[PDB]
């Protein structure tokens, strides 16, 4: 039993809710919240900008030190950093950004990072300002992630479309 509430069950291990991931993290304080990161951990907009704003920029400060030490992530890769006031840990995962021409096949590699964590609160990777089709992202999630994932979808209209079209 866990504290995630109001989710629709899509499969054995994947759950979905119309929710603001920031507000959901604040309320649940999950072990892991996933950030929709870029390789530079520059949390300017989208989910990343919102998560970072909710940490009062502490996520960005920590991220800048990480990059200065380690260099950029790979597209499809991830790193574990602090969850600050939102979660125990933040798993920063880089999905391909279609508006940069990155290969969408890398989306499966990106979701594979979730399998290193037993339970996660997450957005749909490569959705929103990353330019991918969210219906496709949900399909890859379901077909790749084997651990327990709670997906927060900000847009109510998109949430309803994702549920109604789910196979
Ligand atoms: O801003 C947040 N939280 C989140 C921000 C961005 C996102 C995000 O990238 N969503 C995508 C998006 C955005 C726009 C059009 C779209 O078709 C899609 C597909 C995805 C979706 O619809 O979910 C999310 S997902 C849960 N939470 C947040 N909190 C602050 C109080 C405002």
């Amino acid at each position: 039993v866990n504290s995630f509430s109001g989710y629709l069950k899509l499969t054995d291990n994947v759950y979905i809710k119309n929710a603001d991931i920031v507000e959901e993290a604040k309320k649940v304080k999950p072990t892991v919240v996933v950030n929709a990161a870029n390789v530079y951990l520059k949390h300017g907009g989208g989910v990343a900008g919102a998560l970072n704003k909710a940490t009062n920029n502490a996520m960005q400060v920590e991220s800048d030190d990480y990059i200065a030490t380690n260099g950029p992530l790979k597209v499809g890769g991830s790193c574990v950093l602090s969850g600050h006031n939102l979660a125990k840990h933040c798993l920063h995962v880089v999905g391909p950004n279609v508006n940069k021409g990155e290969d969408i096949q890398l989306l499966k590699s990106a979701y594979e990072n979730f399998n290193q964590h037993e339970v996660l609160l997450a957005p749909l990777l490569s959705a929103g300002i990353f330019g991918a089709d969210p219906i496709h992202s949900l399909r890859v999630c379901v077909d790749t992630v084997r651990t327990n994932v709670y997906l927060a979808v900000f847009d109510k209209n998109l949430y309803d479309k994702l549920v109604s079209s789910f196979l």
